[PDB]
C-alpha cells in the first residue's frame, strides 16, 4: 500500500506549532504550500534563516506558505529557542514521529519541499531559501515576470 507497505502520509498531516497550536495541511489548504525543515541541533539553516524571513516578508502576499517543520525531540528546548532565534512565521514541530522524516530523506537540515495548493506534493525535492532559483520560480509560477525573470 501507500508509501510501500501500507502507512498513511503526506496526505494531510496535522502537527503542534511552537506555541501548542494544532495546525493541519488544511491551515494551509487553498494556497502552494512550502515545507522547509528547521531544527535546534541544526547551526548551517541559521545562516538562511533570516534571509528566508526576507524570502517571506519581500514576498509577503504571495501564493505561497513557508511552513518550517522540526524534526527535533527536545519540544520546550526549540520553541524558547524559535522564541529566542525570533523565526516567527508558520511552523511546525514534528517531535518523535520522524518516520515523515525518512518517507521524504529529509537529512541535513533545511530540507526543501512544494506542494500544490491542495495539499498535493509537487517536489519532494525544491529549492532551498538561500537558493537564488528558488525565487525565481516564485516569481514564475505567480507570473509575477518582468516580461521574463531577468528583464529581456
Amino acid at each position: 500500500m501507500s508509501l510501500r507497505s501500507g502507512n498513511p502520509s503526506a496526505a494531510s498531516f496535522s502537527y503542534p506549532d511552537i506555541n501548542g497550536k494544532t495546525v493541519s495541511l488544511a491551515d494551509l489548504k487553498g494556497k502552494y504550500i512550502y515545507i522547509d525543515v528547521w531544527a535546534t541541533w541544526c547551526g548551517p539553516c541559521r545562516g538562511e534563516l533570516p534571509a528566508l524571513k526576507e524570502l517571506e516578508e519581500k514576498y509577503a502576499g504571495k501564493d505561497i506558505h513557508f511552513v518550517s517543520l522540526s524534526c527535533d525531540k527536545n519540544k520546550k528546548a526549540w520553541e524558547n529557542m524559535v522564541t529566542k532565534d525570533q523565526l516567527k512565521g508558520i511552523q511546525l514541530h514534528m517531535g518523535t514521529d520522524r518516520t515523515f522524516m525518512d518517507a521524504y530523506l529529509i537529512n541535513g537540515i533545511p530540507r526543501f519541499i512544494l506542494l500544490d495548493r491542495d495539499g498535493k506534493i509537487i517536489s519532494a525535492n525544491m529549492t532551498r531559501p538561500s537558493d537564488p532559483k528558488t525565487a525565481e520560480k516564485f516569481n514564475e509560477l505567480l507570473g509575477l515576470e518582468g516580461h521574463h525573470h531577468h528583464h529581456h
